[PDB]
């Protein structure tokens, strides 16, 4: 059924949109993967309206296929850093292949993740690939990773803004373990773990370059 | 190869923290899939900004997967609006399905798509599913999919923040057509369209209410 309302939105003079398009992209582009965490106390009201803001993504036919969970506590947080290092373990020595890990040399990244222990809140974000009612029916849940994905674009910016750091990682086939340990429901699988805080005082990060403008662009007539 | 350098950090004191992510929020929650856009001409420095920004996405092994094509040449718009709309009329009456036709009466929408030709710039996310060195060999695109939707929310914010309105619309069974249409190269599949302007004067939105937070996060 459900009905029908005038959108009332709110434009800004052409300078004015200008401005807040330089500036915002500005400030995104300061992100940066980090993945060195302080291990100091973060505001609990701030992860909070960050995932509010994820909250507010578009989603395939209004399904709003997401969990966000949060995990604090040492020793939960503890438990997913085994699951993660014993499988990240197998992908590098094996499971991701040769040319996956020569790919990868360049980051100077390994199966050790001391993050997992050191940064204050986990989030880990599931997509529920489909759903129920108070009714008990499956639902569908349209396009529900480019959905998932899409809302956790807009937890980085959410983050950035709030001046929080973090990295977004998908732990490659540790996505049942971790449903399981975090009792989640069969209809539910990882996507993405990100471990949030503060950069730690000898933070790095790889001299990366993102591509200009004209590389991500292309106008067509 | 390589490279490593001291990550330089910008620190907000708490009180302002709660203040900046509170407002974010708010400015993000009125936001809408919005379906009528007026044809108003908007300022590219601010589209370019909003690619720039969507282009700031992270992306696995640092591939950055993604090309976004800019329409505005009306003529073209046009047969966009063509590809699309002959193919949601088959989408409708055979293809999608009973139940995800029936899961869409509530949104009221159908294959006559009136802001592909209104609108006064489309923007079409391609996905690269794999992509080339500089040398010209084939890299792999790791997750690019996921990197891509990413990217697409970081426009999504961007669009937002600018006051300008758009629809996140997947028009299957489109891919092919306007792939070659635009010109795109093998390696490319199209994610997601969006048409991009300011709403019409006239403007509606189905009344919908977003979760609530303890619907969505839940703390162990
Ligand atoms: C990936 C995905 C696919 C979508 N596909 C379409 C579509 O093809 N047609 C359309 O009108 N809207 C599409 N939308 C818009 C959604 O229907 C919309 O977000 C939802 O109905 C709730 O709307 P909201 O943005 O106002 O919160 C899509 C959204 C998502 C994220
Ligand atoms: C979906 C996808 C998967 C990723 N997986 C990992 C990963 O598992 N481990 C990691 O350290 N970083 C991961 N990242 C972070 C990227 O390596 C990083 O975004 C990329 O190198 C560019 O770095 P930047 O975010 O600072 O721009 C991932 C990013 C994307 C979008
Ligand atoms: N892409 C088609 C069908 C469609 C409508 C909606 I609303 C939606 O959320 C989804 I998934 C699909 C169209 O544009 O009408
Ligand atoms: N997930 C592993 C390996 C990995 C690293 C990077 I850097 C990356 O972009 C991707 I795709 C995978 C890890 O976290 O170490």
């Amino acid at each position: 059924s459900v009905e029908h309302i005038p959108f009332s939105h709110t434009r800004y003079p052409e300078q004015e949109m200008r401005m807040r398009s330089q500036e915002f992209y500005e400030l995104l582009n300061k992100r940066r993967s980090v993945r060195f965490i302080s291990s100091e106390h973060v505001p609990m009201e701030v992860i909070e309206n960050v995932i509010k803001a994820a909250g507010t993504a578009p989603s395939g036919a209004h399904t709003e296929p997401w969990t966000f969970v949060v995990v604090k506590d040492p020793d939960m947080k503890h438990k997913i850093r085994e699951i993660i290092e014993e499988e990240e373990e197998i992908n590098y020595m094996k499971r991701m292949g040769k040319r996956w890990v020569t790919d990868l040399k360049k980051l100077r990244t390994n199966w050790i993740k001391e993050y997992l222990d050191t940064a204050p809140v986990l989030i880990l974000i599931f997509k529920q690939v489909h759903g129920f009612a108070a009714n008990g029916k499956k639902k569908v849940h349209y396009y529900n990773e480019i959905s998932v994905s899409i809302a956790c674009g807009l937890l980085l910016a959410a983050l950035q803004n709030a001046g929080l750091v973090t990295v977004t990682t998908t732990p490659l086939n540790c996505g049942p373990r971790l449903r399981v340990l975090l009792g989640r429901p069969s209809h539910e699988k990882l996507l993405v773990l990100l471990p949030v805080g503060y950069p730690s005082r000898d933070a790095t990060v790889p001299d990366l370059k993102r591509k200009a403008l004209d590389q991500i662009m292309v106008t067509v007539h």
